[PDB]
């Protein structure tokens, strides 16, 4: 978690700080939602909009279910980054908002 301690040194990686069980626990939650949840529902997620949602849905509709959140990267418009920054918001947010 980011605090107000002298440093503010950017973190190239976050998953490295988050526990190993938190990563799986979080990602999963996001995945299931991306499968059962619909565009609108997705919009609720942090770092998500009406565009991306339609992009993640309009894909599965044909391709089908996603074997893993990472799949997002493949989705047009959404790259490994955009999807990476998002996963964090929720993931890290799950604990933050305890």
């Amino acid at each position: 978690g980011s605090s107000g301690s002298s440093g503010e040194k950017a973190e190239d990686c976050w998953e490295l700080q988050i526990s190993p069980e938190l990563l799986a626990h979080g990602r999963q939650k996001i995945l299931d939602l991306l499968n059962e949840g619909s565009a609108r529902d997705l919009r609720s997620l942090q770092r998500i909009g009406p565009k991306k949602a339609q992009l993640i849905v309009g894909w599965r509709e044909l391709h089908g279910p996603f074997s893993q959140v990472e799949d997002l990267e493949r989705v047009e418009g959404i790259t490994g980054k955009q999807m990476e920054s998002f996963l964090k918001a929720n993931i890290l947010g799950l604990a933050a908002g305890q």
